[PDB]
């Protein structure tokens, strides 16, 4: 009955709880970036735009690669408003209280685990969407799933540009961080499962690859 | 009969006179930029391309956001040729005569007023076009109208790159100039009018918001 | 019977031999770039991506200008794999043997000539494709044919960014190299032939303009 558990696991509604956790962890990372708090005070619109890149960069990059509107996902009003609320609470909550609660390590690890659930689903969805337009476009499936999982990291040079920062000597392709490298392995696995060359159900691969990401990310977050 | 006046005002043919005024003021601003005259002499093709960004950047950015060909508007041969003539006359007219005439303050203020007529129509058109593709895409309507009104300012970092200039420490989002900020207020107003939450006719909002832009821009141009 | 020869010349199958020659010459140029060998060792994925830009940048830029998926051409699995093989053999062949063979001047000049065959066909194809979407879009035809022939040169600033290099003081538009300038002349000629204002068959223009590019490029390669 393991496949029955995997089917329920791979079909959990990511909206709104799992998307919120994704938004919280991502906007938390934004606040850690140099000058982010100063930017929220002096340039609140650019600060919000930065947070939307962190929350939705996966869809912005996938749509760009597939020639679709890069802000197509912003037609999802409930998601945009929910991410906007997370940005506001993290940067402007009185007593900084929301930050204090979601930074509590037991609470933060849970949100980190829930974000990985969303990232794996995102990779698989990117592969399947590209496949729908290109039945044998293996390289297009791999590219789309990769940017769906990496998110804002693959546009980090230009996320920095928006913030008034320019560091051209490195980029996430030249030197991949773990989530970028892991999303590349993930997109190959999901593309191989799409090819029917990897003899495993789509629900089992989602389950096992998410558990891999959850263990890695929770361990990396608890260590530092 | 104020609505009868507003209907005639909001439906005046922008081509070719009002578009020409837009092109003149924009290419004048280009000539004010550092190295612009030198660039027209040594790199005349890049100089013309820069002028096309100033004249058509509104359509280039809107089409990019909506996933349409970024040079789609360049199929409008008469408009492209008219902007090309304005660029040539401003940079290469014997005796610099065309520049002298259009820089005459009474003449320049009129062209500045006529450009604002075109900008407001552009914002409204961006909102209505996004709405046609996304009936409830409020954030897509706001983004499209914003870039239609801001024009080349929102791509200023890359207009500078084309010119051989790189100033990453600032951008029009991080620090909005008045036309960028005003186009953001404008696009919210036109989106609210699209939502039917703002109880005002589309022709009246065009009239009153254009008069607001005309007074502000004429006053700002005459002061300096 | 010159038109009978020109028809056979303009319809030769570019895949796979003529495309391979294009890939070889382009990836050779990549290896000449500063830090390229070091990058292939430390960042092999970015190195491969750079080589794909050199091999396919024509299609990436044309698709971008026309609002189509920028990686649409990567659905051509055989072409992508063939370019990947060329990249691997040039950077990782034991004894560097593949490099030694294709760098042999008599062999290199032939590959240089065959690449020009592919470039001219690319320019003409860009013009005809834009024409199909815009029957009278002269400026769109010219832009599309231009980027099809110039290839990665028009994205050189961002090919450098991928490599960790940033040199904003120059770009291929501000200062055109010979292949960029020649592709601009070529796209005007093919657009004029599309307009029916240039009284010459499409096969004759391909033949004569390719011979022009072959003589120029072979002479430029043999001189230095
Ligand atoms: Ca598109
Ligand atoms: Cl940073
Ligand atoms: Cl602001
Ligand atoms: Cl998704
Ligand atoms: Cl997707
Ligand atoms: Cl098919
Ligand atoms: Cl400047
Ligand atoms: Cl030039
Ligand atoms: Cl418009
Ligand atoms: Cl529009
Ligand atoms: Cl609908
Ligand atoms: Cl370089
Ligand atoms: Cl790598
Ligand atoms: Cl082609
Ligand atoms: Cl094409
Ligand atoms: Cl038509």
């Amino acid at each position: 009955q393991l496949g029955e558990l995997a089917a329920a696991f791979a079909s959990v509604p990511v909206f709104p709880l799992f998307d919120a956790a994704y938004f919280i962890v991502s906007v938390l990372y934004l606040k850690y970036e140099p000058g982010a708090v100063e930017m929220s005070r002096k340039s609140p619109f650019a600060s919000w735009l930065c947070a939307m890149l962190h929350c939705f960069g996966s869809y912005i990059l996938a749509d760009l690669l597939l020639g679709e509107s890069p802000i197509h996902y912003f037609s999802n009003n409930s998601s945009v408003i929910l991410a906007t609320a997370v940005w506001y609470l993290i940067f402007f909550c009185p007593m900084n209280l929301f930050y204090k609660c979601v930074s509590f390590l037991p609470v933060k690890l849970i949100f980190v685990a829930m974000k990985e659930v969303v990232r794996v689903r995102q990779i698989a969805a990117g592969v399947h969407h590209a496949h729908h337009q290109y039945h044998h476009g293996w390289f297009i499936m791999m590219a789309t799933g990769w940017v769906k999982g990496s998110g804002v990291a693959l546009m980090s040079n230009f996320e920095q540009l928006l913030r008034g920062v320019w560091r051209p000597e490195t980029n996430e392709i030249l030197h991949m961080s773990f989530p970028t490298k892991a999303s590349l392995y993930g997109t190959v696995l999901f593309t191989l499962q799409q090819t029917h060359w990897l003899p495993v159900s789509e629900a089992n691969l989602v389950f096992f690859f998410t558990m891999f990401m959850i263990v890695c990310k929770v361990f990396m977050t608890a260590t530092h």
